[PDB]
């Protein structure tokens, strides 16, 4: 089970590239979630807040046992992710993340692109002010995959709300256990704390999943 | 507030008129409601789960108090429904939903129209096995306005889930109290059970809002 | 082969009831068509801009032959229009279109609700300046049915366009001729110019459909 | 003005790691371009289908002029690009590309990722006989970005078409001219001709833009 872990976000954002690091730790016990990132490339164009998600769900248990990202880094088999986030106003952020195991700490290495934020837009103009407390609906197509999609949004200055939806695909190098396949749907409630500069970012996160209510 | 009500349905599916009538009761103190309703023109030609949503949120209470759809019944003023759903498959439906309240009675009156189901496809072979429980994702961009999305999927006979998103904007005839309109986002479970035949639909719905777990 | 027409839409947009009503005519020949409607409820309180689809694709001929719609124009067995409009914005506009046929004349009768619009958004507040000119994709999935998508954009004043997707599926009474069913996709290029006042809204539109270029 | 290129795509669907290299001519002049791919990594296990558009825009020029890619390519500046294709099936297909340019030759590199694409589905089982020809829908949101969206499909062996949404965001590196910005929207209709087996994908693929028809 995972108790630590570290980060390596890179890629760019409309064009401009961008490098955070970090590191930070998680109860498996509870799937809460806390760590630290900082730039490495100077203070950062765009809102933080957009790099929330960008920035372990391993921590997270399932009320009858493990859910399947932790029992593949239990297993040390692991999976891979895809993530697609496309919000309202046209832009278009991607997320491919790679995971390395050892002993309880997590290495994370994500390779994320984002374009078409517009100029005058709440991202680039950093008017995003938080990322609202959100509740995944995921699925089970097969026994080594897991798709979960979320109806995001950030409050801006404004007090309007910026909408986005994620997709994500989980690909499992080994088969998912029959016990966690049998449960469908299983949604995930999410909240965070944020707390951040121009070249670094804290993030406090809990999750909580569940099958029934 | 409300404790029984009554349907009427009417409109087309792939350009074949349909038309339900029914009633049924709820219980406003924790969000239940059950329902039966029949066919008045045949044998309908389609999968009777994709009406389970087209077959009353003025029975769900939140947390604190009263959901606005509630306080809008127990109030008389009211709202108005206008709900899209779009299928994976490319097939639209469409709900515009209207009420009269009269004493703890509800009348409902929804004019739905559904197009693009492939003839071939779990729709119109009738291939749906049931409705995903659900989570809805609620907010409130003003003091007149809700906005309600949902990932909905329903099971099919291959075993494979069929898949769609709901949105639906709820218009308000007087504003929403500011205790409301304070908590957002606010989250919406639901669990439903149908038996069904070809010119009958019973319905089981429970519904649970909650804004943290 | 129509001549000429008249429409009568009616519906509402943010649960504020509208009816328009007009006539005008048409070429079979090339596809072009004009229009004139006036409220009969007084001052429109949205932009007229967003009425312009909802204000005759049996005028459209096809480069080998007649369109599925100018066919069944023809035929007089006609058929039915569901159309789904989704604006970034998150506002929802649905049509329901049905038609009657006399001698080269239509008369259409258009049910549109609309849902959404943002108090301080383009469209409630007049500020969409025109309909950029689009291209339609049509598929015909079986020989009853017509599926039509399209990009759609309206400049504002400040400058920045107003992003939505048109979803149109048309249900004919009558199968469509083989001849037809056998060029797939077909594309339809439009172009509009409006004049428009409170109460009254005037529409040229020109249409060219084609499978090569 | 580019005359030859060469592709080197990378990257992974469903989790296997796949490799393409090859390399081709076009005619900057008229839009066309072909080109010749092969595995390095043995058979490909998906369709080579959707391999199509990841498989040059710099040979697209306009009716009055070069097109904001070839303009950009002739410029020596270039542009990067953001791709995310979303398929009816909940499959996601993401692709980041950047050129290289030396004298009338063109260096592509495309990083591609794929996901979520059924066992059974058609990617998988190789079930796509062809990509339809389409038309794109371009914008330029301001002086140093392209944003393209193209409603996709692909005939499948059962005649049924798969269903995608395309969408580019490019963003260069220089202003692009005036004169282009002007004119909005441009699109673009394409169609390809694809031969191919297991570890080899001949593509010839014919563009061409237009303002107005």
């Amino acid at each position: 089970l995972p108790t630590t872990h570290e980060v390596h976000v890179y890629g760019s954002i409309n064009g401009v590239e961008f490098d955070l690091v970090g590191s930070g730790k998680g109860n498996p016990k509870d799937g809460s979630e806390e760590i630290q990132v900082k730039s490495t490339k100077g203070p950062l164009g765009f809102s933080p807040y957009i790099v929330v998600p960008n920035i372990f769900h391993q921590y997270l248990p399932f009320p009858d046992g493990m859910s399947p990202f932790q029992a593949a880094a239990d297993d040390g088999s692991g999976y891979v992710v895809h993530r697609t986030i496309q919000f309202e106003d046209g832009a278009s952020l991607t997320g491919n993340y790679r995971y390395s195991y050892d002993g309880g700490h997590i290495k994370g290495e994500f390779h994320v692109v984002g374009s078409g934020f517009p100029a005058d837009g709440p991202v680039m103009t950093k008017s995003l002010t938080a990322v609202d407390w959100s509740v995944a609906t995921m699925l089970f197509p097969n026994d080594t995959t897991v798709v979960s999609t979320i109806d995001w949004t950030c409050p801006t200055t404004s007090g309007k709300r910026y909408h986005a939806t994620l997709r994500t695909n989980y690909t499992f190098a080994k088969p998912i256990a029959a016990t966690i396949l049998q449960k469908q749907p299983m949604f995930v409630f999410r909240k965070t704390e944020v707390k951040a500069s121009d070249a670094e970012i804290n993030l406090k996160e809990w999750q909580k999943a569940f099958h029934d209510l």
